[PDB]
C-alpha cells in the first residue's frame, strides 16, 4: 500500500461515510503493530466501530488489544469526555465556594458547547501533548463520514483564529472555560495538520461517482485548510473474475470501472491504491489481516417497501427520519420515500441535515408536490446570528451589542444554528411530509438533544416543545433505522435503536438495504456474500424488528426520480 510507506506520526482516514474508514485503519495499525511499530489507533467517531471489530470493550481510555501486541486503543466519546472537562473545571472550586455558585458553574458547563470543546480538547491534546502520547510513535485517526471530519479538522484553525482575534470572553463556554491556555495547543494542532511530514491524510472512496465527488470536495476544502499530501484508496472494487457469467455482477463490475475511468481531475495526481471486495465482513484479526492484501484466488422473499410507503401514506403527515449507519443508504431511501409519496398526490418537503447534503444528486430535477432542501451550516449561522441581535441585542448599547456579535462569531455557534434550523424543520410536519435524511448516529444522536444540552445552550442566549417531545409521539414521527445485511452495520443499527428506546423514540421500521441476498448472485464472492448476510437478516427480521423491508442490490444505482421510485415498487 502507497499510503503505508514511511508514514508519518499522523494517519487520518476521511471519506464519505461506509467507504471502509475503520476497516482500513484497523487493518493499517495492525500492519504498523506487527511490523514492529508502537501504534495508537484513535476513534474520533462518536459512534465507534474499533471495540466492534477488535472485539475488544473499548471506551474513552486507552484500551491494549490483547490479540496484536504493540497496539492500544481509543475512542473519542463526546459524552465522557464533557464529563471529565466538568470535573475538571468544577471539583477544584467545590467546597471551597458555597453551593450556588458551583451549581450555577456545574450549569453553564451544562450546554452543547462544552461537550463539543470537551472532544475537541481532547482531540488536540492527543494531536499535540508529546508526554501524553510519547509512548506511541504511531497514531491512526479513525474518523467519522467527511461531513463531520472536515469540520473536526478546521476546528483547531477557527479556533485559533477566534482566540488570536482578542476573543477569550466566549460567554457560551462559561467564564471558567479559561480557553486561553489552550491557544498554544490549538496553534500547534493546525502546525502539525498542515505538516505533510507529520500527517498523512488517506481519503478513502469506493468505485462509485458519489463517494469519488464527495472525496474530491473533501480534498477541495482539505488543501484550502492548509493539507499538503494526501494519498487515495478505492476500497471494494469488485474483483474482475466475478463478472464473468453473472449479471448483477457484470453490471455491477461495468459501474465501478466506469466510475474509475471517471475519476474527479483533482484527484487524478494523488498517490492510488485499490483495495478489492472480500467475501466476508472486516470483524475480527483473521478478517483484517487479508484485507490490504488481494485474495489468491438462494431463494430470499421479504418483505418489500411498497408497505412501508403505503404505512407512511396511512397516516397523511408528519415526520419520517431515516436514521442508521454511514453509507446503508439514508439518502437513497430518503429520496425515494419523498419521490413515491409526492407521485401520489401528497404535499412532501424532502430535508437532509447532513452537512454534506446529497439530495439534488440523487434527485436531479424539480419534482411536482416535492419540496426539496437541506440544512446549511454557513447559512443557518447567519440566519441565527441576525435572529439573536434582532432579540436580545436591541436592548444593549452599542459596545453591548458588538461584544454579544463577537461572542456568537465562536466556532460553535454553528451547531447550535443547526440545532435551531433543525427543529424549525421538525416544526412544520404538522401540516404536510417531511422526510428528513440524517447524518450518521454519532451526530444525529446528539442533534436530537435526548439530554436537553442544546436546548440549555439555545435558552441561554434567549433566542415551544422541545424536538424530543415529537419524536416521542408515534402519530407524528415515524424514526426507519436503516441498516445493512452485514454484521457491523445490524451492531450499529442496534445500538442506535437501543439508544432511541432509552430516550423514548421507538423506531418504526427497519430496512435493510442493498442486499445481495434479496438479489441473484452467481459469482462465488457475491453468494458468499449472500450467505453471510442470511444471518444478519434473519437476526434483523426475529430480533430487532417487527416490521421492516428489504431492498436488493440493484445493478444501476437509484439516481433521479424514475429510478428511485422503481426500488419502492420493483
Ligand atoms: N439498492 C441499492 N443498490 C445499489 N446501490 C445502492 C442502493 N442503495 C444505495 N446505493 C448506493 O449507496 C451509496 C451510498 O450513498 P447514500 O447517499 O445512499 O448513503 P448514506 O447513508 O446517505 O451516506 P452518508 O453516510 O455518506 O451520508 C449511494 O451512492 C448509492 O449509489
Ligand atoms: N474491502 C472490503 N471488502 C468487504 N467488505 C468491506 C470492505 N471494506 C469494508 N467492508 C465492509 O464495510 C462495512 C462498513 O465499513 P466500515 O466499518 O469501514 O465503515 P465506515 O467507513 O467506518 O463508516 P461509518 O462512517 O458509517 O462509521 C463493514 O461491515 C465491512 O464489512
Ligand atoms: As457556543
Ligand atoms: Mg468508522
Ligand atoms: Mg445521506
Amino acid at each position: 500500500m502507497k499510503f503505508l510507506q514511511l508514514p508519518p506520526r499522523f494517519m487520518f482516514f476521511t471519506g464519505k461515510g461506509g467507504v471502509g474508514k475503520t476497516s482500513i485503519a484497523c487493518a493499517t495499525s495492525i500492519q504498523l503493530a506487527n511490523a514492529g511499530k508502537r501504534v495508537l489507533l484513535v476513534s474520533t467517531d462518536p459512534a465507534s466501530n474499533v471495540g466492534q471489530v477488535f472485539g475488544v470493550d473499548i471506551g474513552n481510555r486507552v484500551t491494549p488489544i490483547p490479540a496484536v501486541p504493540h497496539l492500544s486503543a481509543l475512542e473519542i466519546d463526546p459524552e465522557a469526555a464533557a464529563s471529565a472537562y466538568r470535573e475538571r473545571l468544577v471539583g477544584p472550586v467545590r467546597g471551597v465556594l458555597p453551593d450556588d455558585v458551583v451549581k450555577g458553574i456545574e450549569e453553564s458547563l451544562s450546554g452543547a458547547c462544552t461537550t463539543e470543546i470537551a472532544a475537541f480538547d481532547e482531540f488536540t491534546a492527543l494531536l499535540t501533548n508529546a508526554v501524553l502520547t510519547a509512548d506511541y510513535q504511531h497514531i491512526i485517526f479513525d474518523t467519522a463520514p467527511t461531513g463531520h471530519t472536515i469540520r473536526l479538522l478546521q476546528l483547531p484553525g477557527a479556533w485559533s483564529g477566534f482566540l488570536e482575534a482578542g476573543k477569550g470572553d466566549a460567554s457560551c463556554l462559561g467564564p471558567l472555560a479559561g480557553l486561553e491556555k489552550q491557544r498554544t495547543q490549538y496553534k500547534a494542532a493546525v502546525e502539525a495538520l498542515a505538516d505533510p511530514l507529520q500527517t498523512r491524510l488517506v481519503l478513502v472512496a469506493r468505485a462509485q461517482q458519489a463517494t469519488l465527488r464527495e472525496v474530491a470536495r473533501t480534498h477541495e476544502e482539505l488543501a484550502t485548510i492548509g493539507i499538503k499530501q494526501q494519498h487515495l484508496v478505492i476500497n471494494g472494487i469488485l474483483p474482475s473474475a466475478e463478472a464473468a457469467n453473472d449479471p448483477l455482477a457484470a453490471a455491477i463490475h461495468e459501474r465501478e470501472q466506469t466510475a474509475l475511468k471517471n475519476i474527479p481531475a483533482t484527484l487524478t495526481s494523488l498517490p492510488r491504491d485499490l483495495v478489492q471486495l472480500k467475501p466476508f465482513n472486516l470483524v475480527g484479526l483473521d478478517a483484517l489481516r487479508q484485507l490490504l492484501t488481494d485474495l489468491p484466488l438462494i431463494e430470499l422473499d421479504e418483505p418489500g417497501m411498497g408497505d412501508l410507503v403505503d404505512g407512511i401514506e396511512a397516516d397523511g403527515h408528519g415526520l419520517v427520519m431515516l436514521m442508521g449507519k454511514g453509507g446503508v443508504g439514508k439518502t437513497t431511501l430518503a429520496a425515494a420515500i419523498a419521490v413515491e409519496l409526492a407521485h401520489r398526490g401528497l404535499p412532501v418537503h424532502l430535508t437532509t441535515s447532513d452537512p454534506a447534503a446529497h439530495l439534488t444528486d440523487t434527485l436531479e430535477a424539480s419534482l411536482d408536490n416535492l419540496t426539496v432542501s437541506r440544512i446549511d451550516p454557513h447559512a443557518e449561522t447567519e440566519r441565527y446570528r441576525q435572529h439573536v441581535l434582532e432579540t436580545k441585542g436591541a436592548q444593549l448599547d452599542a459596545e453591548g451589542r458588538a461584544l454579544l456579535e463577537e461572542d456568537l462569531h465562536s466556532p460553535c455557534t454553528e451547531e447550535i444554528a443547526v440545532f435551531q434550523a433543525f427543529s424549525r424543520i421538525i416544526r412544520e410536519a404538522g401540516k404536510k411530509f417531511v422526510v428528513m435524511d440524517t447524518a450518521p448516529t454519532g451526530h444525529t444522536l446528539l442533534l436530537l438533544d435526548a439530554t436537553g444540552a442544546y436546548h440549555r445552550e439555545v435558552r441561554r442566549q434567549m433566542g415551544f416543545t422541545t424536538p424530543m417531545m415529537q419524536l416521542r409521539d408515534p402519530n407524528q414521527t415515524k424514526v426507519l433505522v436503516v441498516t445493512l445485511a452485514e454484521t457491523t452495520p445490524v451492531l450499529e443499527a442496534a445500538k442506535l435503536q437501543a439508544d432511541l428506546r432509552r430516550a423514548g423514540i421507538e423506531p418504526w421500521a427497519w430496512i435493510i438495504n442493498t442486499s445481495v441476498a434479496a438479489a441473484s448472485a452467481k459469482s462465488p464472492l457475491l453468494r458468499q456474500r449472500a450467505a453471510n448476510e442470511l444471518r444478519e437478516i434473519n437476526a434483523v427480521a426475529n430480533h430487532h424488528a417487527d416490521r421492516y423491508a428489504v431492498v436488493p442490490l440493484l445493478k444501476e444505482e437509484p439516481i433521479g426520480a424514475e429510478r428511485l421510485r422503481a426500488l419502492i415498487h420493483p
